[PDB]
């Protein structure tokens, strides 16, 4: 069963990057199945939608009251020591609002990290067909 627990906001890195003070100790979150444009990305650097996207999830996790984790059943950290996790902020899952809002695409997914697959691909639909911001 998967379960929610605590951490307090360190600051927002990118749309789908946060760091995070959990169980004591910083950390930095990458968000489980979504891929947003990046402002510092690997290669190109600020794509389109990408300051956008980093103001969203930067607004909803610094006007949060409460942020909660959850990890999904498989790996919770990935090869850049990045813990995979779904973020709660007030009870609102930051990488589903991201989807809703066409602000980021539902990643390739790896299983057994799936758990909330469905509930986004359905967003991403929803975002699609109402032409929202990537989408658009």
């Amino acid at each position: 069963k998967l379960h929610k627990e605590p951490a307090t906001l360190i600051k927002a890195i990118d749309g789908d990057t946060v760091k995070l003070m959990y169980k004591g100790q910083p950390m930095t979150f990458r968000l489980l199945l979504v891929d947003c444009p990046e402002t510092k990305h690997p290669k190109k650097g600020v794509e389109k939608y990408g300051p956008e996207a980093s103001a969203f999830t930067k607004k909803m996790v610094e006007n949060a009251k409460k942020i909660e984790v959850e990890f999904d059943k498989g790996q919770r950290t990935d090869k850049y020591g990045r813990g995979l996790a779904y973020i709660y902020a007030d009870g609102k899952m930051v990488n589903e609002a991201l989807v809703r809002q066409g602000l980021a695409k539902v990643a390739y997914v790896y299983k057994p990290n799936n758990t909330h697959e469905q509930h986004l691909r359905k967003s991403e639909a929803q975002a699609k067909k109402e032409k929202l911001n990537i989408w658009s």
